[PDB]
């Protein structure tokens, strides 16, 4: 199943390194790391997907104001947003409508499906959403830095690099939102489902979570669910939240 | 030493996926890889230097045009550039001049290594060349996307995204180019070397070399070669060629 993510939590516990921020808040922490995931054997996620979902979708639409996920109950960015309910130009402006000099602004998302179903032996199958010159505009650095598809016997693969991440409180969630980009986008280009990648700077899990990770690692591993979603989907821009349903 | 790049070899030998270019030109690939290694075990790389060198320095110059290559008997990049040596605002122009709207421009390097030194804990100490919308003005698009450092117990790594690579031909030079990256950082921040970290999308080899991918993977390790840099230069800017010895 997941064996690989808890071999992960196992070796922050054993190796990792000890740190603490201005505010007393102790880490313990890795660098550099790789998970993968099969996604036919599949869907990489344990037991919520409904702000999974929705987050997907706002990025997907181009937004960074947090109305739309908080008019369909989803309260993830609340903490981060100005008074208007503004980020700045995060993950949604880079993906949709990435800025840079002279007007130039480029959809990276159209540009790489159209890519993938014209040219799927492209070796720059690439979004990112670290874009130097606007990142003090965002209400915080991009932790998903950028991600690169990969085609081969008609099955697409994703890899994600994430500068930071939480193993214990943040990367279930992580995973198992860019493991959907990838069911998504190999369903509007008629591929099958290959691996997802997920590349890793700092990893780390705070000392006041160590119980708790001990009492994850010691449980039995229970089968992946599996993600089903609606065939009828052939554009990108057109999932809705009843389109996707984890079963078993 | 490095088994682990003999076990890349292998691995895209025995499982790789075989590809045809448009001129007919096989190849056989794997998608998603890491590799790392301990910098004060040695420094990463068999057996040339001279270019792996000129190009950092060029780098780190923030110059695209070829001339300080050819003027240092460096030919590695004359095939891209254009009748006036010119690249583009290829690697050099990012890491010293990222250039976005409002004209915004961002010294990467000298914001990451003032980072290192007064932020060490940092999560985001990041450099990209991976300018979307600089792109198309390059002579072809970044083959090695972003980097990240980190610091534990006094030790900086370095980790490298790269996004295609040939494993028989390019790899060992690209290893070796971050890894002597991390050794320069390393010393002008006062820091002891730590980890050089590999991550991998689109790994390759053609398929007219297996003949000699299988001939290298018979072959007996040698010990590493020591990188030794004159102690005495304390900014990332100072560095000249004899500064640089290769030992045993």
């Amino acid at each position: 199943h997941m064996q690989n993510y808890l071999h992960l939590l196992q070796d922050i516990l054993d190796n990792g390194s000890d740190k603490t921020d201005r505010t007393g808040t102790g880490t313990r922490s890795l660098f550099g790391y790789q998970l993968r995931y099969d996604l036919s054997k599949g869907f990489p996620l344990v037991t919520h997907l409904k702000s999974i979902i929705y987050e997907l979708l706002w990025f997907l639409k181009g937004d960074t104001n947090i109305k739309y996920l908080k008019d369909n109950g989803v309260s993830i960015w609340d903490e981060w947003a100005d008074e208007n309910g503004d980020l700045g130009p995060v993950y949604g402006a880079q993906w949709r409508s990435w800025r840079g000099a002279d007007n130039k602004v480029v959809d990276q998302i159209s540009e790489v499906i159209d890519q993938i179903k014209k040219n799927p032996d492209s070796r720059r199958l690439i979004v990112s959403a670290w874009n130097v010159a606007e990142i003090p505009n965002m209400a915080l650095a991009p932790c998903h830095a950028m991600f690169q598809f990969y085609v081969a016997d008609g099955k697409l693969s994703l890899q994600l690099y994430q500068r930071s991440a939480d193993v214990f409180l943040g990367v279930p969630f992580n995973i198992a939102s860019y493991a959907l980009l990838l069911m998504m986008v190999a369903q509007v280009t008629g591929l099958q489902v290959g691996d997802y990648v997920h590349s890793f700077g700092d990893v780390h899990i705070y000392n006041n979570h160590f119980e708790q990770v001990n009492r994850q690692l010691s449980r039995d591993p229970k089968p992946l669910p599996v993600m089903k979603l609606n065939p009828d989907v052939k554009d990108i821009f057109d999932f809705k939240f009843e389109d996707f349903e984890l079963l078993n």
